[PDB]
């Protein structure tokens, strides 16, 4: 079972699932083997009814698609469509928040409101919306309107790209025609240009993909901006993670999916309705997080994280999960089937994301509180139905310190230098205490034993004094293995990095260091790491492709993460990926993405499946950046 | 070779290509066999890096995707993405025209202009834009702005759906939540909802697809509206088709692709520069059409149609095609490779549609005339390089009467009844002279011997007194086999239909009947057939799903045609398709699309590969509609 997951709590429930005959994602993966090699290499195309077409990676025919499409064209078209799908997912999430803010400040969704006035005002100034002399509800309405405007063509390009990156970076991107004109405009243009009998030039295709990946960055950043306005900018918090955060005695309610517009309300209302859970014989309502919406409520409210990504079914297998509350993205549809065996009430809430067999509760922002009550009452009723039934919650959990927004990181640094808060961090980069910065992002993937790449690469980089920040299921993987607990700084961190984490933590009145890894939030909160690295770049007067900053999507899965890794490359970062995407069937495409894209953006993909080697290659990329600045390494 | 194409001119060049060793689409198809059965049935998914996943249509594992996605979910997700890609293609075409009109009436593209004032004004009134008291350049600017606005969310739904369909049809669609909110908004929402771990309910998924197919209808209709404003509403014209329209002595220039913003300029300028072709020893500049942009210039200017779709390489094989001028969609990328052997200069002109090996001439509307000259001069130079070289143009051509816009059809009918022009057509429907109406649309497909379904179904329906209208490569197939020549009315048409075509033609001062099939234009001009059938529905006070009107995508290929067939079903038509899309791996999905969608929209797909049976099934659907009106059949 340790070949399936490195998580001991996950291993325990794989054993339960096996003896109870419940099929798991790993069983379904086993049943899928050997997987198709055409699809695995990218040498397959179904973009018209003359297909499916395939190309032998080596040997005799077929060598070309029926229409004449080459291996490099087919491979670039499929990758482009992946980026556009990811962009669409982050786009719909941000759009949802934009509509919610608009409804809130027009008196239509009274359950929502401007909770962060400081963020609202700083966003308006970033965008050049006037603050002085304007009411907050009118500033917010203007900000919401500008968010919605970035989805279509207009007189300006996408502001959630051009106002968030260093200006030298925007200039370099504009010179190559890479600045998105509108978020949904780029998505549609990708779908067009990759359809049959359109764009048939690998380089042209890939440049379109880089541009669309910046449409995804825009959606992430606007998702983060809007969620902070509506729900508060995260600040450091302490909580726990892994399955041991379930309580046999309480009504265990999982928020699962991505968008907090729903889950943030569930958190708030659950607190009020906890007298009503006691009436049914539970201690209360134990709200726990799964996947990114769990990260959202962990980052803002300290909701404990139950589990993540590939292992999400395992929360159900305990027998104690009374309800799983879904919006969209990364929900294994199997949870609807597994619920028949575990008793869990699975509830979908968004019109465009239903699962056959799951209870659907239409959720409307105008009636959010009533909807949350109806859903929490279904959870209460399910906990009743399992009173007396035996549960197996693995007694396994870790301590998690999280909530490291870019605002919170800068504020923490400000305690060392009040008027130049980035200077102490840069000072320790220059003197070697911080070797560089690595962002871990993305998913788990059934192809990789869960968390194995994340923890192995992280252990090695931390020893080498790398400041590690993490998001999404990368943060989930690290937090479930102890990397967000300050008690592990001595074991995990190098002396230089420990010095820095200790100085900052003690200067923030903690008596202890910062945790070994800084949790910066959900997948859209990859935008927070951009905001930080862009702030570092601007204080130093250099572009991102000169900073000792790298990224690792060490176990990635979703089209969203493909878009993120592409925009990490596009904004100039060396970007390690731990599962090969379907590109190896074209050497020219692989070469563009791993080498010659350096000449355009300064970033590049690092393909490396073995995580020890991956850590070496990431350190090498960090140290090459150090040298280009004339720094010791 | 007659197993490859029923076109005798195409057969002749297949023989030339074979002996010269030039590989063709049919050779590439042969080399692709046996094609993958997972993809053919739709039981394959690559929407995340845990894939590729497949499902055995029958038997043992794999039975489900790794994430738990069922066969019905995988099949519905892939179909949805096809509709969105088609919608994106018609969207980008319409968007292009919208930007051109805006530039034209703002003094930025002086090569363009309001050529059809009547169409401009009637569009403004359809949309409720004010005409009386307004300048034309200001009405047009308002119309262009409303076109661009329909791509994103706003206070109104997509007007190029809600103002073009019968109001009872809009009401039925709204009740099911099927009205698009914005064109690129629906495209992005499809891409989101079909990504991993989102929508996992076949019915929910398919309803999203119907809605996105109406976003495609909107793009088609707005493409037709804008092209008519800018370039003129088509009116009846006479010209020729097939390879025999090439002339060994002239500079033969093919316009190929979809968007006339480019090709309409090529037509105009080529006329001026024909003294300059004589200086190089050609009789002139023979502009000919391929695919839909050829239909556009055929419909408006009587440019002869060279060939279409699957057989487009064959124009090159003659040796006399000096240049092929491309914008996007349905261009086999093989033309760039074949040009090395035939001498043809292949020229791409749009930034997002390049082919490796082809000459790229950036085309800008602000400099359209200079660009057209540079391109026509390359054609002139290539004709020089082949003086003395021997050519093999098959001496095969047909007479084509075309240009039957809905305006032109109504005007022609008006000569029989000036104040109630639709009444004579309805009168002959009621009395049986016209059994019903069939639209042929879509592509050729290498899987079907070229034109075989189109001509066989058409021959049978015309004998049974069906009024046949046709667009795109369906019109191409019919026109290359003589169905647009009035001299064939006696052989092809039934006595009732002949009576009607004769009465209308003679009343329009022709001494002869209308041609056996009415050519209504390019693929986006499928919107013209909607406008006609909606006008018929409104005059009768019934919805489209009560009219004896059907459609046949008899040889379809492109994601665009998948979107068109879906919106034909969505607006209420029985819709025959001659190549199975990848859905047969899910009985529940096949059942929705072929039967139970009747209960939602009144339309339904008719899957039928054998064209004789297809004609029987189409007649049965027409006759069932007749009966529901209490009409004799
Ligand atoms: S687009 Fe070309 S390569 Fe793809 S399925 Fe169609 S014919 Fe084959
Ligand atoms: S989305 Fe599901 S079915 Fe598709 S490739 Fe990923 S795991 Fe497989
Ligand atoms: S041939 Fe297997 S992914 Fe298409
Ligand atoms: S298994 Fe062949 S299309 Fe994927
Ligand atoms: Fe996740
Ligand atoms: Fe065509």
């Amino acid at each position: 079972q340790n070949l399936k997951s490195t998580d001991r709590a996950v291993q325990q429930m794989l054993d339960k699932a096996k003896r109870e005959g419940i099929q798991t994602v790993w069983d379904r993966y086993e049943a899928m083997k050997p997987q198709c090699g055409f699809g695995e290499t990218g040498l397959c195309c179904r973009h018209c009814l003359q297909g499916p077409c395939r190309i032998n990676p080596f040997g005799d025919e077929p060598k070309v698609g029926i229409c004449g499409a080459t291996a490099e064209v087919i491979v670039a078209r499929g990758l482009d469509r992946s980026i556009a799908a990811g962009a669409a997912g982050h786009s719909g999430h941000a759009k949802h928040l934009a509509h919610t803010l608009k409804k809130a400040v027009q008196g239509k969704a009274a359950s929502y409101m401007i909770k962060d006035r400081t963020k609202l005002h700083s966003i308006a100034k970033r965008l050049g919306i006037p603050t002085e002399g304007q009411k907050d509800e009118d500033i917010a309405l203007e900000v919401a309107k500008a968010a919605l405007a970035d989805f279509h063509e207009k007189d300006t390009p996408v502001l959630w790209v051009t106002t968030v990156l260093p200006p030298s970076r925007v200039k370099v991107l504009s010179a190559h025609g890479l600045i998105p004109a509108g978020i949904d405009h780029e998505i549609a243009e990708i779908m067009h240009r990759t359809s049959m009998g359109c764009d048939a030039d690998a380089q042209n295709l890939l440049l379109g993909g880089l541009r669309c990946s910046l449409a995804d960055l825009a959606g992430c950043y606007m998702g983060t901006d809007l969620a902070d306005i509506l729900f508060g900018t995260p600040a450091p918090v302490v909580t726990e993670s892994n399955l041991g955060v379930l309580k046999a005695d309480a009504v265990n309610v999982a928020v699962h999916g991505h968008n907090p517009v729903l889950s943030d309300i569930i958190v708030s209302v659950s607190k009020e309705m906890e007298n009503e859970a006691r009436a049914a014989g539970a201690t209360g309502i134990n709200v726990v997080g799964i996947c990114c919406t769990g990260n959202e409520v962990l980052m803002r409210h300290g909701i404990p994280a139950c589990t993540h990504s590939v292992s999400q079914e395992m929360a159900m297998i305990t027998g104690a999960l009374d309800a799983m509350i879904l919006d969209y993205q990364c929900i294994q549809p199997s949870v609807a089937t597994i619920a028949e065996c575990t008793g869990t009430t699975v509830i979908t809430t968004m019109e465009m994301s239903k699962i056959t067999g799951a209870t659907h509760v239409n959720f409307a922002e105008e009636a959010a509180v009533e909807n949350a009550k109806q859903i929490l009452r279904l959870a209460i009723d399910t906990f009743k139905r399992r009173k007396g039934k035996p549960v197996e919650i693995p007694n396994i959990k870790t301590k998690v310190v999280a909530g490291f927004s870019t605002e919170a990181i800068i504020n923490a640094l400000s305690k060392l230098n009040a008027n130049d808060p980035l200077k102490p961090l840069i000072d320790n980069v220059v003197n070697g205490n911080i070797r560089g910065v690595c962002l871990f992002a993305g998913c788990n993937n059934v192809k990789v034993p869960q968390d194995q790449n994340f923890t192995t690469i992280a252990r090695k980089l931390l020893k080498q004094n790398v400041l590690v920040v993490a998001t999404g299921c990368g943060a989930g993987a690290l937090m479930r293995h102890g990397f967000m607990d300050p008690a592990n700084v001595d074991e995990l961190c190098g002396d230089g990095l420990k010095a820095v984490l200790t100085a900052i933590g003690e200067a923030n009145g903690l008596g202890g260091p910062l945790p070994p890894v800084l949790h910066m939030g959900s997948c859209v909160d990859n935008s927070r790491a951009v905001a930080l690295v862009a702030a570092l770049a601007n204080r130093l007067g250099v572009d991102l492709d000169r900073l000792p900053v790298v990224a690792s999507a060490a176990e990635w899965m979703h089209e969203k993460a493909v878009a993120i890794g592409t925009w990490a490359v596009t904004i100039g970062l060396p970007t390690h990926i731990g599962v090969l995407p379907p590109i190896t069937g074209s050497l020219p495409v692989t070469q563009i993405l791993t080498s010659s894209v350096k000449d355009i953006t300064g970033g590049y993909f690092i393909h490396e499946l073995d995580p020890e080697t991956a850590a070496d290659k990431l350190l090498a990329a960090i140290n090459e950046r150090r040298a280009g600045l004339g720094l010791p390494w």
